[PDB]
């Protein structure tokens, strides 16, 4: 408790903001994945040592992990349960760099010489918050071994995290892993009696709460939330807190002008393009090269030399303003969905690489699933679909549009080489491309239709596709 006080003081300062935390709006969380309360996550139904939080990209995994850190450090959360909470941001943990569990803990500390032998003294009093398992750069398979049992042994990041997840390293330490549903396949086979919880995002009421927290003027917030209520697609899409942030930020620029507020967006691509147009040109190519470079070479954090290579001298005021975020020399995109957006846009620009190579590594953990790169370029390729359309190549959009139909034809009726794309994921892809002549031709490749509906967003996307396969 001599060091515990010093440590909690650091946690109260580091997790003070989202990157204040007075914008935090309660998230819907469901056990047996039944709404759970955070204090009761580790309380048994024998003791609960591992808790997995599944959650779609932009649902708030990282925000809830930081709110957990801040609340614990304030003395509200797990007051009597944990002496130490270590936040492990997976985006930064090298799977190849040899490190010990000791160095991993020492990196979560303010001072250069922490009492690691004192911290490790009571392992049941430690809770490790592994944030964003899906964000681990490179491959991560079950075959990784031999498993480590020495917290001071330097092993590569994959053996280190595999041993910590399988509860071989500090077996009675508590673990909280947050992941995108896609990556759950890799993780499921390491997990020892996990308690699964599903992050469901905002309710219709807490969607309204977000809008009123964001627009500090009630009169602005009410008029900004009215646009979301009038639009079924935006209302539905807004259970995702990132979508709420994106919509709100765009409606702020539009708010400055005397032009009546209106967002006619019907697809995720159109939402992202509405956001990109609010913050608007010459630096739009360099952003795409940097994003698609990171997608293929597993780079989520971009050093000053990477931006130098991609001609971002420019990123000082323009890109850092709302498209980039400085961290800890080290800059990353506002979100990985935004990285996957520029990665897809890169393919559709008049001067782009081969689209067929991307589809070869779709659903592969190593490449990064590529869910939003594919899903975005289905909507971007859309001939019906901005100021950005002039920059997009009218010609190469048709070349990709034909390759996408050949791919959807293969995935629709083939022995699964990977779990992804699931039939629902293909429906999300098809929802982005709204062209009925494309969507009808694509729906003919489906032998059986699989309803696996979880959210009212899944109902929206799937009902759209099902309607497009009547076949007279
Ligand atoms: C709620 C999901 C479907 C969502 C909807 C929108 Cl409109 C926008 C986004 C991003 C662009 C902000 C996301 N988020 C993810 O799609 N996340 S995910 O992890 O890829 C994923 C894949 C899946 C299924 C489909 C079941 O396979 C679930 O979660
Ligand atoms: N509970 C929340 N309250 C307010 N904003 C939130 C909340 N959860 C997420 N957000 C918004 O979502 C954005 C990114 O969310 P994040 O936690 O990184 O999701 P994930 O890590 O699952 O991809 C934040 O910039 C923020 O504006």
């Amino acid at each position: 408790k001599d060091y515990r006080k010093k440590y909690r003081k650091y946690v109260r300062s580091r997790f003070q903001c989202i990157e204040l935390n007075k914008r935090y709006t309660r998230l819907r969380l469901i056990k047996e994945h039944s709404p759970i309360k955070m204090e009761l996550l580790f309380d048994p139904d024998e003791p609960v040592h591992t808790v997995v939080f599944q959650g779609a990209a932009g649902i708030g995994k990282t925000i809830l992990a930081r709110k957990m850190m801040l609340d614990w450090a304030s003395g509200t959360l797990y007051q009597d349960r944990f002496d130490y909470l270590f936040y492990i941001h997976c985006r930064e943990v090298s799977l190849v760099t040899q490190r010990s569990l000791g160095d991993l803990i020492m990196s979560c500390c303010p001072d250069p010489n922490p009492p690691i032998h004192k911290i490790v003294r009571k392992p049941s009093r430690i809770l490790f918050l592994m944030d964003g398992f899906d964000e681990l750069q490179g491959a991560f398979d079950e075959h990784i071994g031999p498993l480590c049992t020495d917290w001071q042994k330097a092993e590569r990041g994959d053996i280190l995290l595999s041993s910590l997840i399988r509860k071989k390293l500090l077996p009675e330490a508590s673990l909280l892993i947050t992941t995108r549903p896609v990556a759950l396949e890799k993780l499921q086979h390491l997990l020892d009696h996990p308690r699964h919880v599903e992050i469901l995002g905002f309710s219709e009421a807490k969607r309204k709460e977000y809008f009123f927290k964001y627009f500090s003027d009630e009169a602005q917030a009410r008029a900004a939330f009215s646009l979301i209520q009038e639009n079924e697609v935006l209302f539905t899409m807004c259970f995702i807190p990132l979508v709420c942030w994106i919509v709100c930020t765009g409606l702020k620029q539009q708010m400055e002008s005397g032009k009546s507020l209106a967002q006619t967006s019907k697809t995720t691509t159109a939402v992202y393009v509405f956001f990109l147009s609010s913050l608007l040109c010459a630096h739009l190519w360099g952003l795409c090269s940097l994003a698609a470079d990171g997608i293929w070479n597993q780079k989520i954090l971009f050093e000053e030399s990477d931006l130098r290579n991609h001609g971002l001298q420019d990123v000082s005021a323009f890109l850092r303003m709302n498209l980039f975020q400085k961290e800890v020399k080290f800059y990353s995109f506002i979100h990985m969905t935004f990285q996957e957006f520029f990665a897809a846009m890169y393919y559709l620009l008049e001067e782009s690489r081969d689209v067929t190579v991307l589809l070869e590594n779709y659903g592969k953990f190593e490449k990064g699933y590529l869910i939003f790169v594919v899903r975005f370029l289905f909507g971007l390729v859309n001939q019906e679909r901005s100021y950005l359309e002039k920059k997009l190549s009218c010609k190469i959009s048709q070349q990709i549009r034909l390759e996408l139909l050949k791919w959807i034809e293969v995935k629709a009726k083939a022995k699964k080489l990977q779990i992804q794309p699931s039939q629902l994921e293909l429906f999300y892809c098809l929802y982005e491309m709204q062209e009925e002549d494309f969507v009808q031709r694509a729906m003919d490749y489906f032998p059986k239709i699989e309803i696996n509906l979880s959210t009212r967003m899944d109902h929206m996307v799937s009902s759209f596709c099902i309607e497009n396969c009547h076949r007279v």
